[PDB]
């Protein structure tokens, strides 16, 4: 009875996985970027730009450990910086949707920087993740692996 | 010779308002925004989706550190959020286009949500903007006023 958490790269398909897992395990789907917006009454950009970051990431904290107060599991996506809470592997068993930064960037040199930082962003990821899931293959198979992993 | 460097929140006029104070002072202008999203290939709202806050905090506190290295006074526009940095001060002479939460609420719509929180947090941001301006600019009543405003001060 864990919620089922997907984080990644901005453009890695959560929000399609998502959907994809609440339809084959019959379970309510839930997006944290979606219910911030929605209750601040500014977009996750207009958030960022009118009352800071500091602020997004305590809307952010705050409904993590909400939605731990809820028993039954929902199916969570999340939006890209969300793996900078502590609290973050707690709100149930966590999914890295894992997908090439080369294609991440058409939806990088080795000596340059931004790679590393690229790098260092998934190896948080990685950190956090119960799972890393092959997101190469497209949503089925990604669905696949997540259904074999839970089972 | 100091930069103007105009702070405050989206929505509050700094982009038009540099772009005027650019043509009545005959200067360059510069936007932070801009030269950051251009260098590193991904918008603002991208680089805090796929690298995060302190990243794209990283690129910004060193732009300021190569702005200043340049002796001819430009016009600075500058996102939302760069007066966390120690360093912001001394680019230049800042000001503040001041906005009340009402009408930037109004700027950004183009009713039944609750702003409370939200209006609460912007009152407190304000206060950063207010102490890390040369001149606060009332930014409330047309462009015109308010690059009439800039120009005396800087006069």
């Amino acid at each position: 009875m864990q919620h089922l958490v997907l984080i990644g790269f901005m453009g890695s398909g959560k929000s399609s996985l998502a959907q994809e897992l609440g339809l084959a395990l019959k379970l309510e789907v839930l997006d944290t970027d979606m219910i911030i917006s929605e209750r601040v009454g500014l977009s996750v950009r207009e958030i960022f730009e009118e009352l800071g970051e500091d602020n997004f990431r305590m809307f952010e904290k705050n409904l993590i450990d909400e939605l731990k107060t809820l028993k039954t599991p929902h199916v969570i996506s999340t939006g890209g910086g969300i793996v900078m809470h502590e609290n973050l592997k707690g709100l149930g068993t966590t999914f890295y949707l894992k997908m090439d930064f080369e294609t991440l960037i058409k939806r990088l040199n080795n000596l340059t920087q931004a790679k590393e930082l690229f790098e260092k962003r998934q190896a948080l990821y990685e950190k956090n993740a119960s799972f890393i899931i092959d997101a190469r293959g497209g949503l089925n198979n990604s669905l696949k692996q997540v259904l074999q992993f839970i089972a």
